[PDB]
């Protein structure tokens, strides 16, 4: 696991699974973004499951307001979640910069650099960066 | 032990409490528009509708289990799915005790109601409806909550 932001953590594939850290990191939501893979064996742990495939032709962004409300609410409640996708690199990697931009009032650059900096092979694919790029104009417009 | 029939109630807009065979409806999910699945419980399976986001708040029908600490987590997941447009099935296996306290959180919290009328709300969708004792304390205690 990775601390992106407080009450924020990015995962791959296995951070589901380590359920004590997930007691050390305080973590009480996960958001698993796919459609096949396995919730925490995490007792206490509630785990929103966002089904899509790591590809650019699948609509993550109607996802985006609904979870990133979820994710807020739990952080809002004292609590942090953790974000996790197989490789912990494309769709929790675009989960994590939704989540910062809209309840950390972050631009995709910064939102998304801080991403980066907590974990360096961070990289949405193409079409969620354009869906990305959708949303914050998104955001821009409901201001 | 099969759960009590129909598979899914309308307790209010947006909002169908179910069973454990409300999962496995997924034609009547997909007409009610449902966009969003809360599973109450440890281990009963999450919708076999796909596409659908599915959120699973891990308790067994157990008077000590803490279901408050889960509830303004799924409360404001569940808001948000209405807001968008979809509506919620909240499900447990019978379709009486966990389902039925989160519907009836849900409507004190989102849709300002008492727990005397939000529970009388999801008793008249569904009559088996009865939160465990400890769930029902757990509900008077956010009640109380609500009010400060």
């Amino acid at each position: 696991l990775v601390r992106v932001a407080p009450s924020l953590f990015l995962g791959s594939a296995r951070a589901a699974g380590a359920e004590e850290q997930l007691a050390r990191a305080g973590v009480t939501l996960c958001v698993n973004v796919s459609r096949q893979q396995p919730g925490p064996q995490a007792p206490g742990v509630a785990e929103l499951r966002v089904p899509v495939f790591d590809d650019p032709a699948e609509d993550l962004l109607a996802h985006l307001e609904p979870t990133c409300a979820a994710m807020e609410a739990a952080v809002r409640a004292g609590g942090a979640c953790l974000v996790y996708s197989k490789n912990g690199r494309s769709r929790s990697a675009a989960v994590c910069t939704a989540y910062l931009m809209r309840h950390r009032g972050l631009s995709l650059a910064k939102a998304f650099q801080m991403v980066k900096s907590a974990r360096p092979v961070a990289e949405p694919n193409p079409g969620f960066w354009s869906q990305l790029q959708k949303y914050e104009e998104a955001l821009q417009a409901q201001s």
